[PDB]
């Protein structure tokens, strides 16, 4: 069980923050804020951070109970987790487990329950995005149920996006404008300063971009790799894998990077924002210090 | 390299046609026809058959350039695959690959362009579900773009479902009864006689529920083992696998099964519907013959 990656190209891969597949991989150095992601969070050695879902499929979706039966198009819900037991919210898990962890106007979504006219589209505004508190409001529900005590699933499918920026910018989970009681994941940060993260990017279906219609959300890790932690019994033999992005086709050699064990990518020498091809493979070379300098790209 | 399985609970797993956790493990030995599923369809060596795409987050994904500006709520796009390679109606495939395989009254959609103006919802109705013509006519499309000529991508959300045994029946891909010029994967029967299927279960969201309430769509294989396979280099060394599914932490063996390596799992001695624990985990035993007799259930 030495360590490894897949053998998939970027491009055969999901990314593990909004599902759908990668579409761009890139290295921005010119972000002022670390990001702070809650999920797409997990060490080398298969640890989950954050909120990051066991089952990649519950990344975006959500369960829980009415508590009220569907009146003049609201529906509420008690949240529960993915294996569902209750979402105890005096824990300070900012949301349950696969809950969006960025900034939107609106999160557009469908849900269903176990009887016929419980089927519908609604949204939750982003003044109402509070599941810290065990409960979201959802609005513009257009089911005529379920009543009250009724147990529902479903899917967060869009977003109202103003701001491409907001991806980055952690929500008010608790609606208290950002306390220190939640246990949250910490920000990604280089270990050293030359160093930029390697973003892992997909398009999600967003409104509000009149202006400017490109959407990107990025994560640390596509989804398969978190699987690959959580299905192998790896131990970090250092500091950071030393991965080196190859062409397998063409064999050529694009960059080498640093997958720090706590689990991001890093490359080195980035000057402005650079993109790079999405038919590599990450292979893994060799175990490396903190301290190691990379190859600049 | 020795052929194993991934150690997630089937709970911590994922459908391979529809793309949702998976909810149910379920026998059923009276269904009236053998499914010919075409998405979640891989064998044990990692060759993928069918229309089940190679990323496991196109499934239900689409892509296209609109032929004509909307009007009338009509949005009509010419079909590219995954890649961004035109989809070749002439190759014989009946849809770009992570389609939907299955007979639905209505497919209701999200799609979006790179410009303003063109995030939308719409549906394929029945008609017009005939991908391998190379195309779809969207209907009840809710955007005022696109404008012709501009790429599409999108993702099926819910289907509008009046009869559950629709999931088994393939839809007329080509716009006709005869499939003859269709290179589909095989129906899925058992190799011996008192063998039935194991199908793992999900509930998608579908509208025209008011006879029959329940939803349940079934997969061969859980999307996790497809990319297993795809990133290990198995060498199938018997006709089937024998696996023992385990709660691991009770420790209760539940059943034996075998996993034949054209891609399915089947369980012995199974006279009516019978569901099972969703807790356990399949361990690899060992390579058996077809005719290998089970311990049934
Ligand atoms: C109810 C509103 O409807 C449209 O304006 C969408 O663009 C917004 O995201 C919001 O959902
Ligand atoms: C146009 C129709 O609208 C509603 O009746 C849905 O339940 C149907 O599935 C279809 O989408």
């Amino acid at each position: 069980e030495p360590f490894s990656l897949p053998n998939l190209q970027t491009d055969e891969m999901s990314s593990s923050r909004w599902p759908n597949p990668l579409a761009t991989l890139f290295a921005d150095p010119n972000v002022a804020v670390a990001p702070q992601w809650q999920n797409g969070r997990c060490t080398l050695e298969g640890e989950l951070l954050g909120t990051t879902p066991r089952n990649a499929s519950w990344l975006n979706r959500f369960r829980g109970v009415s508590t009220a039966a569907v009146a003049n198009q609201v529906l509420h819900l008690t949240l529960y987790e993915p294996d569902g037991s209750v979402f105890n919210p005096l824990s300070g898990a900012p949301a349950p487990e696969g809950f969006p962890d960025f900034t939107a106007q609106e999160y557009h979504l469908r849900a269903a329950g176990k009887v016929a006219n419980t089927t519908g589209g609604g949204e939750i505004k982003s003044t109402d995005y509070t599941p810290a508190l065990g409960g979201v409001k959802i609005t513009a529900w257009d089911a005529t149920g379920p009543s009250a005590g009724v147990e529902m699933t479903g899917q967060i499918e869009s977003i109202g996006m103003e701001n491409n920026t907001d991806f980055d910018v952690l929500p008010d989970y608790n609606g208290s404008a950002f306390d220190g009681s939640l246990n949250l994941a910490p920000p990604i940060v280089p270990l050293l300063p030359g160093e930029t993260l390697l973003r892992f990017g997909t398009v999600p279906i967003t409104t509000r971009r009149q202006s400017d219609p490109i959407r990107i959300i990025s994560c640390a890790l596509p989804q398969e790799w978190i699987t690959w932690f959580l299905t192998h019994n790896f131990t970090a033999l250092g500091d950071a894998a030393l991965l080196r992005y190859r062409n397998q086709a063409t064999g050529q050699l694009l960059f080498e990077c640093k997958l720090y064990r706590s689990g991001f990518v890093v490359v080195n020498g980035v000057n402005v924002r650079t993109e790079f091809p999405m038919s590599g493979v990450f292979e893994f070379v060799s175990w490396v210090p903190n301290f190691f300098q990379l190859a600049p790209v």
